């Protein structure tokens, strides 16, 4: 037993994350605008639903890849960025909608972009007992 990370489970490279929990697949993040015509991000990932369940999928990816910028000196969790009207709709229902356990799809899942002059630290992690550190870890710079 050397400590290993998540119990050597799940990975980080090639732009996509494997996990038993799912099957996240970064295809191609796009940037966007929103109230300010400025702060706003698109995570254009292909979250696969490996369960048996129709719930929510915020309920997952909550739990797939987290995002926190710092602010005031410190760390905050990113939440759901607010736009007034953006092209990416139909990906953007998906956080407000179902997922499709046992289909291949995708969707997206933008938040607070305020930041955009900070780095977004691109985590990614999984309830597969780990505690040390997640997964894996990389640094953006987008927009």
């Amino acid at each position: 037993m050397d400590e290993v990370l998540a119990t050597s489970i799940g990975t980080y490279e090639n732009r996509t994350l494997l996990v038993p929990d799912g099957r996240l697949a970064l295809t191609a993040l796009h940037k966007g605008k929103d109230y300010q015509g400025k702060p706003m991000f698109y995570v254009l990932f292909e979250l696969t639903n490996t369960t048996e369940k129709t719930q929510n999928i915020q309920l997952m990816i909550q739990s797939f890849m987290e995002v926190s910028q710092t602010v005031h000196g410190k760390a905050q969790n990113l939440q759901y960025a607010v736009l007034t009207d953006s092209p990416f709709q139909d990906k953007l229902d998906r956080l407000a909608d179902e997922i499709n356990p046992g289909e291949t799809i995708q969707g997206a899942y933008p938040y607070e972009f305020i930041n955009e002059n900070k780095p977004v630290h691109f985590k990614f992690r999984d309830r597969l007992l780990s505690l040390d550190e997640p997964i894996a870890s990389e640094e953006i710079t987008i927009t």
